C-alpha cells in the first residue's frame, strides 16, 4: 500500500450519475468529491490545473478511485445538452486552450493521454475544463491517429490528432466526427488523405489548425505548447476581426 491509500469509512457515496460506475459524494465529511468504482500510478504522477486531480484511491477489490469533483460533467454532455445552443466561438476556442493547457503539461512529462476526445473531458465551474480518464495510458477510431490505430504507435502526436478531432466535437457542438461514415469507412478513407472540411461557421484559421493536426506525419504535427499558444491568443493574433453568427 502508498500514501494515496485509504479507508472507506471516509467516503460518503452519496448520488450516480451515471466498465463500472461513477458517483457524486464525500470525503473525510468536510470534502465534495467523486468515485470511480471499477495498475493505474500515472493519476498518480500528474498534477497540473487542467487535469482532473486524483484525491485517493482503494484496493482490495471492489476498488474505488477518488477524483476531485466536476459540477458540469463530461464536456460531451455538456455541449450537446442546454449549454450547447450558448456558447460560441470565444468560450469554444477558450475551453480548447484549456484543454491543450493540461495536455501541454502532459507533454512536458513525456505521458501519453491515448484516448483524447470530448467524453473524456470534464467540465466545471466558469466554463472550466479539465483532461480526464488516463485509462489507456503510458510512456474508438474516429478520434484515434492512424499510425496509432493501426500500428499501436500511440505517442503524444497520436494525441495532438485526437486533440485536432476534439477540436470539430468542440466547433459542432458535440457531433460525432465523420458523420455518416462507419469506422471502416474513415479508416480507409484518411489513409486515401480525405480530412474533415471546415464546420459551418468555423473561421478558416482554426480549421488549419485542425488540418496541422491531421498531417499525415506525426512529427509534422504541432506541439501542444503551442496549441495551447495560439488557442490562447486566438482573437488577438489570428482572427482580430471575429464577429458572432448564429452559432459561432
Ligand atoms: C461524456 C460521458 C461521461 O463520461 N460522463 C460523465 C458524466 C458526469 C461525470 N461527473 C463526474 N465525473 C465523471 N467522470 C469521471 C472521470 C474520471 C474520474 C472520476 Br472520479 C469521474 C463524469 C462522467
Amino acid at each position: 500500500k502508498d500514501a494515496w491509500e485509504i479507508p472507506r469509512e471516509s467516503l460518503r457515496l452519496e448520488v450516480k450519475l451515471g466498465f463500472g460506475e461513477v458517483w457524486m459524494g464525500t470525503w473525510n465529511g468536510t470534502t465534495r468529491v467523486a468515485i470511480k468504482t471499477l495498475e493505474a500510478q500515472v493519476m498518480k504522477k500528474l498534477r497540473h490545473e487542467k487535469l482532473v486531480q486524483l484525491y485517493a484511491v482503494v484496493s482490495e477489490e471492489p476498488i474505488y478511485i477518488v477524483m476531485e469533483y466536476m459540477s458540469k460533467g463530461c464536456l460531451l454532455d455538456f455541449l450537446k445538452g442546454e449549454m450547447g445552443k450558448y456558447l460560441r466561438l470565444p468560450q469554444l476556442v477558450d475551453m480548447a486552450a484549456q484543454i491543450a493547457s493540461g495536455m501541454a503539461y502532459v507533454e512536458r512529462m513525456n505521458y501519453v493521454h491515448r484516448d483524447l476526445r470530448a467524453a473524456n473531458i470534464l467540465v466545471g465551474e466558469n466554463l472550466v475544463c479539465k483532461v480526464a480518464d488516463f485509462g489507456l495510458a503510458r510512456l474508438p477510431i474516429k478520434w484515434t491517429a492512424p499510425e496509432a490505430a493501426l500500428y499501436g504507435r500511440f505517442t503524444i502526436k497520436s494525441d495532438v490528432w485526437s486533440f485536432g478531432i476534439l477540436l470539430t466535437e468542440l466547433t459542432t457542438k458535440g457531433r460525432v466526427p465523420y458523420p455518416g461514415m462507419v469506422n471502416r469507412e474513415v479508416l480507409d478513407q484518411v489513409e486515401r488523405g480525405y480530412r474533415m472540411p471546415c464546420p459551418p461557421e468555423c473561421p478558416e484559421s482554426l480549421h488549419d489548425l485542425m488540418c496541422q493536426c491531421w498531417r499525415k506525419d506525426p512529427e509534422e504535427r504541432p506541439t501542444f505548447e503551442y496549441l495551447q499558444a495560439f488557442l490562447e491568443d486566438y482573437f488577438t493574433s489570428t482572427e482580430p476581426q471575429y464577429q458572432p453568427g448564429e452559432n459561432l
